[PDB]
């Protein structure tokens, strides 16, 4: 199954100039938390943000043009994106606004974080369907030292 992960600020923004103008420890962890072990795919743009490949993952990054670096494993579709992954039980998504809105339609599941943060931004994540998604699992918390802004951990499943 293809998973969405994803955080996004207030009306839907992901990015601002290839970057993210947030810094949330506690989101990042959750990340992790979520990703490792399993096979990543992400577009160029968001490689070039991240700028290193991710420990303890499969890196499958999608371009129309050649690979710069076999450290990872280069794809030029969707479809062979997938492929790469192999037999695996999880697929994660991991953007970017291109990226998503592609893989968006084959997915069963999204993992959410809402940051309360209002951020221009030229970036967004797809306009899902809420009467398609079912929320399964919500979990709140308030800034604090180490997270500026509060933000909410949830996890969504398609009917
Ligand atoms: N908040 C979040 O959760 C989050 C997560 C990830 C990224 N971001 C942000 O999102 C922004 C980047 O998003 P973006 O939409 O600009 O770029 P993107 O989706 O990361 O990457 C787009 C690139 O991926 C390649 N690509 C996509 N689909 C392809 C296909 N079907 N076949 C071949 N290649 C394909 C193309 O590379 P080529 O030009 O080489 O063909 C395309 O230019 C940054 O601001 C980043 O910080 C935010
Ligand atoms: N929920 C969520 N939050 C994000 O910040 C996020 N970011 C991206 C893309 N950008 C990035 C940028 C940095 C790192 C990163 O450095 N991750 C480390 C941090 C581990 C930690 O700090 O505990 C990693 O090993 O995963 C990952 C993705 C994709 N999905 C996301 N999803
Ligand atoms: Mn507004
Ligand atoms: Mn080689
Ligand atoms: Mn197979
Ligand atoms: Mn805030
Ligand atoms: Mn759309
Ligand atoms: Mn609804």
């Amino acid at each position: 199954m293809i998973s969405l992960i994803a955080a996004l600020a207030v009306d839907r923004v992901i990015g601002m100039e290839n970057a993210m103008p947030w810094n949330l420890p506690a989101d990042l962890a959750w990340f992790k938390r979520n990703t490792l072990n399993k096979p990543v795919i992400m577009g160029r743009h968001t490689w070039e943000s991240i700028g290193r490949p991710l420990p303890g993952r499969k890196n499958i990054i999608l371009s129309s043009q050649p690979g710069t670096d076999d450290r990872v494993t280069w794809v030029k579709s969707v479809d062979e994106a997938i492929a790469a992954c192999g037999d695996v039980p999880e697929i994660m998504v991991i953007g970017g606004g291109r990226v998503y809105e592609q893989f968006l339609p084959k997915a069963q599941k999204l993992y959410l974080t809402h940051i309360d943060a209002e951020v221009e931004g030229d970036t967004h994540f797809p306009d899902y369907e809420p009467d398609d998604w079912e929320s399964v699992f919500s979990e709140f918390h308030d800034a604090d030292a180490q997270n500026s802004h509060s933000y909410c951990f949830e996890i969504l499943e398609r009917r």
